[PDB]
């Protein structure tokens, strides 16, 4: 499992409510507690529930010094389109990376080779670029965005309190 | 060059103004004069001029027993989205295939490995599934949709008039 | 990721409060909603919280037609020993599989090659033997046993309600 | 596809109405807008229409700072012979390269391995030696020489007007 | 056979009645006459006879400047557990190494690949880290702990009396 | 050397003063004494002396039941062209094969890889399709067409008079 | 380790006080409890103690339905010689196999590649041809012939009393 | 074909009417127009006509600054023997190389693998050690020694008169 | 060593005072006691002593039902020539095989790769085609022809008197 | 053949009537005329005739500055045993090397892979460590010890009298 491994090098276009398109690299994921969530496709049939539940928790997550990135094999262009032409996804303030080359979906071992889409997986990365938590559910079973603040806290506690885990 | 070669096997989701999403295979390209045009990405910055110029010519092309397929590595979901949330692309009546697996873009050797997007290429396929014409321009140089009806006619003439090409 | 894949063939000794040691195979995960949780080592320094939290939820999980299996690369012998010589782990009523061969830990891609121990991963398997949910946290970050009943329900819902996921 | 790639190194004999035979290299395709057109064989049965159509457009193309090269796997000797012993091809003023080694036809991936002849392909190359347009038709389907001035212009426009393509 | 070969590099956790867990390397086996005994599993059904018989002989073995190490693929945690929750094994004063990685069991070619357990093998190593005696019996056939003092003596004699073996 | 070997399979277009273009195979080489002569290129600068000298001897050679084939990597089209637009080569009555695929020049190991042209080689083949004589001179050194009637005679004599060669 | 493996096929000459030279195969090892002991070389400097100690125990071992074989890479000729020209080895009544081909020494992985001699190893084989016990000591450390009757008994007990090993 | 290639390195014993045996290397071929003729075997049944015809032309060839070498896989010993015990071959004044190693016959690709003899081949080498002419006839068809002076002249003319070959 | 191996298949031309040239196969070497002697080269500087000494012993060897074959990589042609143009070798009545292909010299492992000549080796072959004696001396050390009658007798004796060799 | 090759490196134990066991290397074979004779096995059934006939010739051989070495894959221990417990072999005064590793028998290409014994081969080595004579007979055909003095003489003569071999 990628648990405990370090994020591999990548470069991709992203969109964020506010700033116009900008590049992103393995670097941005280093130096801060980043949490990236993957999802099938933009403009999909399934309701963007997962994505916005995260938006709600975003306010708080930022306080904990955490950054949030959503990823799908769609182009950053459609991410913007989706963001505008939809109230739900329009409330998202965090970063939306586009992975049309499939490279970053593939590196997190979450790309479904035959559909060309990513799986519902969420990763939590420590300031060192190391994966500390992995959650991948099948289409239908939802990811509870609330349990995130707990995990990142727990992750951060153990970060400067080794062995004190009981 | 793929000129004169036979279309390779593929299976993909498509969208068409009217019918709700449906599957498509190498078969669909066999039995009729089909002309498929590839393009970078949906919701892109470049104006969908190419796509709709083809829509104009669509009326007549259908009379000649020709079918038209647009292809991009976008999901059929976004194709629909784009089709609705845009007047220009909304006039498109022909088939819109989605190639997120990249397989069909790759088989026509028109996939840009590093960007994960297709090139501006247009192919004309005879009822046997053989490529009779190839046109690939760089971003900026436009593809003239009018010269299409001429090519397909020429292609069809030669089809049952071998050697009579002067 | 193993999400959506089918559980691989395995044969191992298990212990369960009540029945004396018995064998278990891939088939015992087929036909029923099974949820297997992996952990580092028995008699470890870290408190068996995770394991017992699941014991609490066990009552209800059984109602839902779900079976629970704990796994570590320890021998079933030590699982029993631990079970007896400890009040905490002694409350566990579900199955305790022993994976000294490391085969099953390896098949779920959760075995740490160099330490010879398993990672904190929990999987949810549908009656067909397919993995529908994966959660792997690092030492320290705890797995919330409560969010299990929700996932299994969600999993069960979509089971006989395809596409109805909004 | 070779779209966007750089012309490969080659050295060949050429003939041009006026100057007596002279050598040519990839260097002659750099610094200037060059457009090279491939054809089956000299003295072939099919009428040299395509070649001369281009002759007509030659006048103007030169104004745009564009050079024209015709290529076939024939020797430059026969190019000259053809040029003299035929009124039609005799009107040609642009360069006629001979590719008996098949190397340049092969490098543009336009050589038909088993017949040893080139396909009807036309390429447009920017002053940097990069392919910006590709058009390959089957025997019978003609290449419209007129749409060339448009393509080169469009190519030239985008050359110093990046992104301005709408 | 490993007879006459040098002990390979390894690092593992060990437990010893008295000192709390400590690391051990191939270095602890050089410099002194060490005798390591492997066994299936802790808390096993078979009576720990073998292990304790060696405990008896331990008193004298120490006099001869010999150290004793017991090894099983169990974790040092369970070694301690076993040591406490059992009168028999509780009499053991020598070192108890844990080989969950299986690396040291594998290096002495005594690991049963399919069961993930070690074979009943006892090795005698001279102060140079070279194996001078090997004894591996099947489950059931016991290893006579008494014949140890004789072998180490014999080994020690020949150590400083080459060829004098008659 | 190919001396004594059997002519390999080939299919090519040929031209002959009189008959309009026709196909030729390694089989047209079996059943009769055939003599094939290779040359650089048609319409070349070097005077077609060699080719016509053979034309002179052709009258007689036919009496001996010998057939003559000229070969160059040129297309049969240009062979015809050359034959008409030149008095010298116009006197040629024997077969003129075209080898634009280079396959037959390559099979007689007489093709100059880098120039894509054939060497000045003349071969004599017995009714069985076996090479009995090989003569390859460099550009400049001429092949004496007269010494051919003697070689074919000698060849034919030995044909039905084994060992009688003194 | 070869523990639990089956004896590999071999054919060799043997000598036994009484019967004149005779052949031996793996087959002789099957159907009876056989115990084979390897040793360096005949007429060696080291006293044949080991071999004769076994002779003493031979009387009893035969009662237990056990056969004994001594093996060295010497020829059966010298085994005979040694047996005659020496009082000590002359008391030996069991079989003396000769392994000059080194194949049987090699098969029991007891052959010292560079000296071409066997190591001091003793194996116990059940009636099925499977190795149940292995003892290999270095030159100097002696093998206790007495502990043999115990091992074979234990081996035989467990033979028809599986699991009853406590 | 070896036409235009450079003679490969070799060292062999030779005999020449007058000088007693002496060595020969590639070098002797360099700096002068050398013409080497291969033949089956010395003392063969076929009359040495070919060899002596060359002897006749030798007088003049020397005037042209040409050297002549005969080669067969025979030893230089038998070349001398043949030279003496035969009037015909005794008239030979040029060099007679012996190729029992077969290396030089093999390098000129003129060695018949199965018979171990050379083919009737004659080569003309320019002062640079490059092959300018090749003639290989089958047993029976004779090589005309007269046409040699013409070829060497032609070869020499073109040597200092490039392109002037018409 | 080839001692005891069977003569491998070969076919070669031979010469024998009396019969004109004839073929020979590994078949001739069976059914009779044959003794083949190899030597460097015919017409060599070293005196044919060895060959003729064997001729002297020929008379008697024939009585013993033995045939004699001389072999050198020379052609059977030169063997005859040498036989006639020399009193010494002219006395030879036995078979003289020629091995220009080097195959038979090579099969007896007596061919000197770099000189292309055979070594001074003599072999004795039983009627079954098996090598029973091998003698190879360096240039200078002579082979004693007299010791042959003894060897073949000894060979013949043991042939029908197994083990009676003392 | 190893004729003319140089003895390869080896190190072995030897025994000689008088001196107690001592080492020997490819060194002892240089600097003097050494003659090594191989034989099957010590204490063999065949009478040691060959070995002692050499003993008789030993006296003289030493005069010629020749040393004698007997070799068998037996251990030097058995060589001594044989030497004492047998009148015949007891007369041997030359060196008796033991080759249990089979390396020296193997280097002289005289080891019978399947029996693990050497062939009856005798080699004569010049002071440079080069093999000058090879004689290998089958079991039964004897090696004549007398012909040795002649060979070494002949060998020595040619040693300082090159070419004088007639
Ligand atoms: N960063
Ligand atoms: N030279």
């Amino acid at each position: 499992s990628l648990i405990g491994t370090e994020v591999q090098p990548f470069r991709a276009q992203a969109f964020q409510s506010g700033k116009d398109f900008f590049e992103v690299t393995e670097a941005d994921l280093k130096g801060k507690w980043s949490i990236v969530v993957f999802y099938p496709a933009d403009f999909s049939f399934v309701c963007p529930t997962e994505l916005e539940d995260v938006q709600k928790e975003y306010a708080e997550l930022k306080k904990l010094g955490v950054e949030v990135y959503s990823v799908s094999t769609d182009t950053h262009f459609v991410h913007k389109a989706w963001h505008e032409n939809s109230p739900a996804v329009g409330s998202i303030e965090y970063i939306m990376i586009g992975d049309p080359s499939q490279t970053i979906s593939r590196q997190f071992d979450v790309l479904n080779e035959e559909t060309g889409l990513a799986d519902r997986g969420t990763f939590i990365i420590d300031p060192d670029g190391v994966i500390q938590a992995i959650e991948i559910n099948a289409d239908g079973i939802g990811r509870d965005a609330s349990t995130l603040i707990n995990k990142v806290k727990a992750a951060q506690y153990v970060r400067e309190n080794p062995g004190e885990v009981c």
